[PDB]
C-alpha cells in the first residue's frame, strides 16, 4: 500500500479539530471523567489538538509548546483506572462516530489510542 501518515490518512488538521471538539463535549458529560478534568476544557483541548497532530505523524506541535509528551508521567497526577480508560475510549469512539470518521484509518488511529490509554492506566479498578 502507498505510504501516508495516519494524520493525512484520517484527513489531517480538519479531522483532528473536529474530533477534539466532539471529544471534549463527551468528556465534560462523562461522570467517570468530568470530575478529574478541569471545568474549563479550553486549554486541555488545545493541548490535545497539538498532541494528536504530532501523535499521528503531523507537525510536532505539542513538543514545540509543551516539551516532550511524557504522557504516562503527566498522567500519574491522576487516578487512571481501567474503568476511566474505558470511559475515555468510549468518549473517543462516540466523538469519532459523531464527526462521521469511519474506516480503517479511523480504526488504526483508535487502536493506537487503545494502546496509549492502556499505558496511561495507573491504578487498579474500584470493586465493591
Ligand atoms: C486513559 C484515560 C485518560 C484519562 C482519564 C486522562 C485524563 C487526563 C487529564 C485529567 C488530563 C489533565 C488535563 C489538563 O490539565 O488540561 C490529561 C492531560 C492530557 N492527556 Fe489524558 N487522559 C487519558 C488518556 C489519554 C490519552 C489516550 C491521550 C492521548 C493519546 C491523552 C493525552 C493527553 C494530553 C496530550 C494531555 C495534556 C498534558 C499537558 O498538560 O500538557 N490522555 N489527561
Amino acid at each position: 500500500e502507498q505510504w501516508q501518515t495516519l494524520y493525512e490518512a484520517i484527513g489531517g488538521e480538519e479531522t483532528v479539530a473536529k474530533l477534539v471538539e466532539a471529544f471534549y463535549r463527551r468528556v465534560a458529560a462523562h461522570p467517570d471523567l468530568r470530575p478529574i478534568f478541569p471545568d474549563d476544557l479550553t486549554e486541555t483541548a488545545h493541548k490535545q489538538k497539538q498532541f494528536l497532530t504530532q501523535y499521528l505523524g503531523g507537525p510536532p506541535l505539542y513538543t514545540a509548546e509543551h516539551g516532550h509528551p511524557m504522557l504516562r508521567a503527566r498522567h500519574l497526577r491522576f487516578e487512571i483506572t481501567p474503568k476511566r480508560a474505558e470511559a475515555w475510549l468510549a468518549c473517543m469512539r462516540a466523538a469519532m462516530d459523531e464527526i462521521g470518521l469511519s474506516g480503517p484509518a479511523r480504526e488504526q488511529f483508535y487502536h493506537r489510542l487503545v494502546l496509549t490509554a492502556h499505558h496511561m492506566v495507573n491504578t487498579p479498578d474500584h470493586l465493591d
